[PDB]
Order: C-alpha cells, then structure tokens, then sequence
DNA sequence: CAGGTAAGCAGTCCGCG
DNA sequence: GCGGACTGCTTAC
C-alpha cells in the first residue's frame, strides 16, 4: 500500500512522524529534516522557483531547522521578505507525502476514552488533580475493545468488582442495560490500588498508543485530568509517557475574558467530541452534556441514578462502572451516525497538515494552497502583520411585513465560492483598478463597462483572465467533492420520502428491510418492492435512509464551510493571503448580483403578466430571492387545481422551465458587463411554498429582516409527503427560547400557514389555559453566561448586570457555603427563570447549570416562586404577538355583531 | 482556541416637558 | 412606556 503519515511534529532540530508503511505496519521515525526558505534573486539568476507574482527566488537550504529560523529573524531585522513555508512540519509532510494520499482507516488507532474521579469538595480540578481517578474506560478502534480499568480501594471507598452480568441485565432486573453488542467487547481490569491502575493503564497506553484521542470533554478535562494526576503521584517523567516522544506542553488557552490549561501531546492528535460536535454539527444547544446531546442525537434516555455523583461509586459502584462504559459508547454511537472522525481524517489528509488543525480553517487553506503552488515550484509569500480592519458584506432586503400566499424561493450554488471562480479573485491575479461608480449604477447597468480586458468586480477590482488562480483552483477542488455529496445527500432525502409515502399502506407480512444504496434515487424495481413490505421493514428502510443523509450532510455542509471559510479568510488578519480588496471585491460583486436579478426577475415578471412597477421579490438576503406567486396562480385560477400537488407541480414547472432560463440570462449579461473569466451564477430554485388547497391557511410571512416561515411542498427537488414549515430567525430557531415554547410557537406558526385564524386562536386559548402545568425545564429560558465576575460586587448585580448573570448571581447567594452544589461554570450555558415579587431569593430571576435539574436545597422554592405570568408574556405572548401582527392576524377572537344573540 | 459580515431581540440606563 | 445608545447573545447568510 502507499504510505501515509499519522502524527507528524516537529521537537528542536527533528521531526518525529509516525506513520503507516507500505506494508501496512505503524512505525515512528526521527528524520534530522533540512528546510529550505526563499529569498527574492536578481533577473539575471538562473533558477526554477519563482514566487506568485513571477519574480525569481533563490532557494536557501538549511543545516537545521533553528538555522531557518534564526534566518527568518534576521530577514525581519534586514527588511527583506522571507519567502517559504515557516511552519517545517507542513513542508517535511509536503516532501514525504508528494502525491493524493490515501489513507485506510483500519490500521488508525482512535481511542474513544472516558475517567471518573470521586471528589466529596466539589468539582474535581484538572490543574491541582487531588483526587484518585477510580475508573477509566479505553475503547481502542483497532482491537473494538472497551477496556476497563476499576479502582477497587480508595480513600473514599473500598468497593466490590463490578459485574458484567448485572451489567447487562435490564434496568428492570436491577441492571445497568449496557448494551448487548458491546458485553462481549469489554475487557474488564480491577486494581487493588491508584498506582497499579496508572502504572498498567501506560503500559498499555505504550502498547496502544492512540494517533487520534477523543472522547467528551477530553481535552478539558480527562487529558489534563491524568496527566496531572500521575505527574503529582510518579512525578513529570512519567506523565510524559502519555506523548510517544515523551514530550508535552502546558499550552494556554485564551480568550477575551480569561484563559484555561490544556496538556498537548506531541505525537498525539487530540479531538476532542464536544469541539467537533461544536464545529460540524450546526447546531446550537441549551446544554452540552453527554446525557443531553445523547439523547438529542440518538433518542436514548438520561443514565437515571440516585444521589449525587460524589457519592455514586460509594453507594452503587456497580451503576457507577456501567456508566462509565455507556458514556464511552454513547460517543461512538453519535460517531457512527455523524461521521465527523471520518470527515477530519478526509480533510487532514487532502491538506496535508496535522490531523487536529482540521478546526482551523486557516491552517487548512494555508496547507493546501502551499502543496499546490510547490507543485509548480512557486514560492509562497511570508505572513505579514495587519490591523483587524472593518469591511462590508452582504446586501439584505427589507420587507414588508404581511402575510405571503405563495412563495417561490431561488439562491446561488456555493454564492461566495462561485464568485471567486467567476471573477477569478486571487492573490496573484490582481490586475489593477478601475474607477468606480455608485453600486446602484452597476445594478442598473448605466455605469461604464469597467474593462475591455480584465475581469471586474463593483468595488474596483480587476482580475487577469488568461490563467486561473491559484484560490479559484483549489476552492473549486472543494466544490467539486462538496457537489458530489450533497448529491448523495438529496438522494437519501429523496428515498426517505418514498417511505414515508409507502408507509401509508405497510402489508401484513413479515419480510426483510431490502438491501440498498440509499446514495441513489430509488430504481422502479426498488419501489415496487417498498409498496409490498411491512411497517417494520419500512421502518427500519427509513432510519437507514435517514442515516445516509445524516452522512450525506455532514460531508457536504462542512466542505461547504470549509470553502466559504476561504472567502471569509481572506478578510482574517492571521492568513498568509489576507487582502480586504479581494474579501470585498467577493462581497460587493454579492450585493451587486443579489440586487441585479432582483431587477431581472421583477422586470421578467412584470413582462408575464402585463403589469408596470410592480414588485414580485418580496424579500432577498446576500444571494437569495422570494418571488410572490400569487398572480402565476391566479392566472389558472386556484379551481382548476385537482389538488395541492397539482398546483406545486406547475409552479415547479414554471420555475424551470420560465423562471430559471430568464434567472440564467439576466446573469448571463451581467457576467459579459464585469468582463468576467465564466459564468458561474447558477441560482436555482429552492423552495416552494403555499397553504394546503382549499384551506384557510395563509401559507407564509415575514416580520423583518433574517425573520419569516413558510409552507413547503418541495425544497431543491425533494416532494414532501407531508408540508414541512421552513422558519427562518423566529424564536421557534433560537436555543434561548424555552423548549415547550418553542414546540407551541411552532404549532401556532404551523396553524397560521395550513389551517388559518380560527385554528390559531383555539390553540392559543389551550395553551394559554394549560402552560403552568409544563415541567419547569421546558419553560426556563437559555443563555450563554459571560463574565460573571464583572457584574458580581460583593455577590450583588453592579451596574449594567446582563438579566441571565443577575439569575447566577441570585443562585450563588442560594447556595452559597455548599462545597457540595453545582457550580455555574464561567462561559457555559444556564436555564434562568423568573421569581416573583416577594420571593426568598431575594431578586427577580435565578439561573442554574443548563441541562440539570436545580439542586434539591432549592429546587422546591423555586418552583413555588416561578412566574408563570412574566414567563408566558416575555417568552411567548410577545413573539406571537410580533407574528400574528405581521400577518394581519389575531391570536385571541375580537367581538363581533354576531355576540349579541 | 479554531472562520467572514448583517442584523434581529432582550435587557439596562435614562431621557422625554 | 417607547426610543436611543449600549452590551449581550444569537441567528441568517
Ligand atoms: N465565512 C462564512 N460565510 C458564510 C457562511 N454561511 C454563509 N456564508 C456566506 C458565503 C455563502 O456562499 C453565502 C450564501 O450563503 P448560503 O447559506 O446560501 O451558502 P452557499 O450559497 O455557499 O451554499 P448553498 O449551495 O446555497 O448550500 O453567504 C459561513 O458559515 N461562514
Ligand atoms: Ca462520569
Ligand atoms: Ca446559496
Ligand atoms: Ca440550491
Ligand atoms: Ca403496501
Ligand atoms: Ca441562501
């Protein structure tokens, strides 16, 4: 097989890689790697490598990597650029590795593992480690073994083995219910004491050394966690042990306000879960314990136990084991079906950088622009310092808010990526400038043509046309794999719907889910086949379907991202090819495009139907329109439609086949007006939206700006079998809004689009009615908490105390002198409630961890002294109000004439 | 910690005769 | 109590 490298770093004078050769065996090496850097040459030298712009460079090759290094200063204290890759393990991989790599999965060893540590004074600090470790589970993706190390005498207890067949046994029979398929994967190791347990669990690490570390809250926690627990009992030298090339760093992590400790591992590649759940799930969630995001992602339920778990190994040391191993498994099920292990291992190794840099953007463009512009042996500027500086973005549409019957949606493929390859910005294609014109001039197309001869972007920019550059090259490379997975995705969704469709009508028989690949639209015969099957092979067809678009999505939303984050880039101080006229020349052509089809669509419409003035897009944002359909509708007549369907059918049709072609053309003019390289403006239909045939339903509307909801029958190709609502920026979307409330404001949105006013107001009047009776959690408001001891004097709010840090503070009071109670950690979420006057807290709102239960001591007080009455005003009766208002619409029935008999 | 700008709403402080 | 200046938080792109 083609070798490809693991783990790559750089200590002094070396570079220790570990990497798997073309047997297929893991192996580490130490390589004395000579870097070469570059300097600008006179015309007159003869040489091959030639920096982006053209002009020749002399390459320097270095005895050792602190010699270039040292040269690198020296350049600065001259005033001379120093071209090349400073970063030595990107260029030692570049040179290692010169071809596509391709990895196999199998011989990568990912250790998934978890620690529990007993602590009776509260939370368990990484930094001091006090405290034994009592448990640690290892599950190791090479051998697909959990193995279990169990403290079984301790200062805070002396405990009995745990049992695996206990452990397997139902919740109902006593047990713990670890999942049967792993029951016979767990290696179980009970240690009669802390030293035995720490000093086994290396040698074990030594003989499993893990290349990709993850877990939840490792890298926070369970890594610095044992770290400095075995360098407080053993001593530095052995704690090292954890790095295969025993070297490690306390690395400072720093924000705005404040900075934490972690423990970096050369040799190692740590990623952590929560940081690649955060980065590559997009989503935003109230909390992010491994309880709550389990049973977000996987529908299982909260591992129940009693008492705290200061006292859990204590009290039940069996549970508390089983628990440990759960937690462990529950990471690789969301693994299994998010796939992001998969995807930082695709985007590591198509970049060529170290397997962790994957979470910067950055890093990751720096890499694969470097390996592409070596190819041509072409040298890449040195970084340079700039001011963080503002600059414009996108354009947004300012609506009318109303009620919309019928809406048809359109937006750019890839809009900012497509750009930069249409206009061909890079840094080494700048042409020059011309001189500009108001935007609206360029909108309107009565500005001067900007060039005969380069390709223009509005604000002033002109590009080189003979040859692409180097971003437009590897952005659509991006693109390109970005493309084919989502077309995967779309399938899978496709096929769901099918399903969903045959489900209907499930056959009384018993038979098999059929075997297939969920990537492609289903065939005739396959179909066939789903019409003849029973509900559960149906729905086991469907949870299969929709996993392969789960996958689907996360591959293409984070090529997605990666790619846009390139155009972002460009506007960041910290990368090699900032340069605010090109991240402008990206945004300006965006807000001209956005507004030039505006115009085009208007006046194709306006053409349609015979009127003058009139406007059909209601509403845009950066690359979007929403085009009224009312009059399309109107012109058939809403009675000649058999059905729904039918009417979703022909504005699907006029979309293509009316809409799209003049879409095309009006961009198509646009591109030959900014002289651009090739017309990539490609802005397809999205969405299709309007209330159920023959209802009272107002099919959609907008209150402002990145703030409306609609009734979709097909969005980009997929026909629901049931109307899907599309909220967008409505408190329904935000993790701040309460969660039985967002489910309620959901079915109030729901009943305005499909069923009208009457059917609003009898569900408004329901909840109205019942909400007190909704569990507290479901009701409490949600916020990121920030700067807690800013606002804290002497445990009191000071001045300009945000309402969520006055409910911290409240909570602090409360509990205050407790060792034992929850502590709200600074940068965390919290659920916050509202107190009525009176209450024994003292303040008219409290706050507590988010995804907890309020601790006991206060729990019963707070649910006394809750105030339902600001609660529903605040987080429900506004918002609705700000809706219903913006549809012409009331929540609550006016009088009417009709009273009086 | 890690990636760009636009823009919405909650809430504080305080004016507004 | 609404509106502005401001902080804080959170979404749409
Ligand atoms: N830097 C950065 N830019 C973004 C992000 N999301 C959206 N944008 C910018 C770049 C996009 O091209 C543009 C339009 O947003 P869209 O959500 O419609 O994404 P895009 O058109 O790229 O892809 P699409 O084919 O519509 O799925 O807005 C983001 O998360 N980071
Ligand atoms: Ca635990
Ligand atoms: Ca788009
Ligand atoms: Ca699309
Ligand atoms: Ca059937
Ligand atoms: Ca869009």
């Amino acid at each position: 097989m083609k070798e490809f490298y693991l783990t790559v770093e750089q200590i002094g004078d070396s570079i220790f890689e570990r990497y798997i050769d073309s047997n297929g065996r893991e192996r580490t090496r130490e390589v004395e790697y000579k870097p070469s850097l570059f300097a600008h040459c006179p015309e007159s030298q003869a040489t091959k490598y030639f920096d982006i712009y053209g002009k020749p460079c002399t390459r320097k090759l270095f005895a050792n990597m602190r010699d270039a290094s040292q040269w690198i200063k020296r350049m600065e204290d001259i005033g001379l650029e120093a071209l090349g890759m400073d970063d030595f393990k990107l260029a030692y991989l570049s040179d290692t590795y010169n071809y596509e790599i391709k990895y196999d999965h199998t011989k990568i060893r990912v250790a998934n593992f978890d620690i529990e540590v007993t602590s009776p004074d509260g939370f368990p600090e990484p930094s001091q480690a006090k405290h034994p470790i009592d448990a640690i589970t290892h599950y190791d993706s090479i051998d697909d073994r959990f193995y279990v190390f169990d403290l079984l005498n301790s200062p805070y207890g002396n405990v009995e083995e745990w049992s695996i067949e206990i452990a397997a046994k139902l919740q109902e029979q006593g047990g713990d219910e670890v999942p049967s398929e792993i029951i016979d994967k767990i290696i179980y190791m009970p240690f009669d004491n802390e030293k035995e347990l720490l000093m086994e669990y290396l040698n074990f690490w030594q003989q499993k050394t893990p290349v990709i570390l993850t877990g939840w809250n490792v890298e926070s926690f369970a890594i610095p966690y044992v770290y400095n627990r075995i360098k407080n009992i053993f001593g530095e030298s052995t704690a090292k042990r954890l790095s295969p090339h025993r070297k490690t760093r306390v690395k400072v992590i720093e924000n705005m306000y404040g900075s934490r400790e972690i423990i970096t591992l050369f040799g190692i590649s740590v990623l952590d879960y929560i940081d690649l759940y955060k980065k590559f799930s997009f989503t935003n969630q109230p909390s992010y314990s491994l309880d709550y995001i389990s049973e977000f992602e996987l529908n299982v339920g909260k591992l129940k136990y009693d008492g705290p778990i200061s006292k859990l190994r204590e009290s039940n040391h069996q549970r508390y084991i089983s628990y440990n191993i759960i937690a462990v498994y529950r990471v690789l099920q969301i693994d299994a079906k998010r796939q992001f292990i998969n995807l930082s291992l695709d985007m590591g190794y198509y970049a060529k950088i170290q397997i962790q840099s994957v979470f910067s953007p950055i890093k990751t463009w720096d890499a694969i622009i470097f390996n592409s512009l070596k190819e041509q042996n072409k040298v890449i500027p040195q970084g340079r310092s700039h001011p963080v500086q503002p600059y414009p973005g996108a354009f947004v549409k300012e609506p009318i808010p109303n009620r919309y019957k019928y809406v048809m949606s359109f937006d750019l493929t890839s809009a900012y990526p497509s750009i930069i390859r249409q206009v061909n910005i890079s840094p080494e294609t700048i042409a020059g400038t011309f001189k500009v014109a108001p935007l609206h001039d360029y909108i309107n197309a009565v500005a001067e043509r900007p060039s005969d001869v380069y390709s223009c972007s509005p604000n002033g920019m002109m590009y080189y046309k003979d040859r692409d550059g180097v971003v437009p090259t590897e952005i659509t490379k991006v693109f390109n794999q970005r493309k084919e997975h989502k077309g995967y995705m779309l399938a899978a969704q496709r096929n769901g719907e099918i399903i969903k469709e045959a489900l209907h009508n499930p056959n009384l028989s018993v038979d098999e889910p059929l075997d297939v690949d969920y990537r492609f639209d289903f065939s005739d015969e396959i179909k066939e086949k789903i019409k003849k099957l029973s509900a559960k092979s149906l729905n086991e067809m469907l949870f299969r379907a929709q996993r392969t678009e789960v996958a689907g999505m996360t591959a293409q939303i984070n090529r997605k991202a990666l790619i846009n984050g390139l155009a972002g880039a460009l506007g960041n101080v910290w990368f090699r090819y900032y340069d605010l006229r090109n991240a402008t020349a990206i945004t300006t052509f965006g807000q001209m495009a956005l507004q030039w089809i505006e115009r085009k669509v208007n006046e194709y419409l306006n053409e349609v139907c015979g009127t003058e003035g009139e406007a059909f897009v209601l509403y845009g944002d950066t690359d979007s329109i929403y085009v009224s359909a009312d009059k399309i509708i109107d012109k058939v007549g809403e009675s000649k439609f058999r059905d729904t369907n039918h009417w979703v059918d022909f504005l699907d049709k006029f979309a293509r086949e009316r809409m799209e072609p003049a879409i095309d053309r009006g961009f198509r003019e646009m591109c030959e007006y900014m002289n651009n390289k090739q017309h990539l403006m490609f802005m397809d239909r999205e969405a299709i939206a309007g209330p159920p045939l023959g209802s009272k339903g107002i099919g959609g509307f907008w209150t402002g700006k990145k703030r409306y909801a609609l009734n979709v029958w097909d969005m980009e190709g997929t026909r629901y079998a049931e109307p899907k609502l599309k909220i967008m920026g409505l408190e329904t979307q935000k993790s701040s809004t309460p969660k039985a409330v967002q489910k309620a404001l959901k079915e109030c949105i729901r009943r305005m689009l499909q069923e009208g006013e009457e059917s609003l107001q009898e569900y408004f009047k329901e909840f109205e009615k019942e909400f007190r009776q909704l569990n507290y959690i479901s009701i409490a408001s949600v916020s990121s908490a920030n700067n807690i001891a800013k606002y804290d004097v002497g445990g009191f709010p000071g001045p300009k105390c945000p309402f969520h840090i006055r409910g911290i503070l409240t909570y602090n009071r409360a509990i205050k002198g407790n060792i034992d109670a929850p502590q709200v950690v600074e940068g965390e979420k919290v659920y916050v409630l509202p107190l009525r006057e009176g209450n024994p807290f003292g303040d008219k709102c409290i706050a507590w961890p988010s995804g907890t239960e309020i601790t006991d001591l206060i729990k019963d007080d707070v649910l006394h002294w809750m105030d339902y009455t600001v609660l529903l005003e605040k987080t429900f009766i506004k918002p609705l109000e700000g809706f219903t208002s913006a549809a012409k619409l009331d929540y609550e029935k006016k009088a009417s004439l009709f009273d009086m008999f």
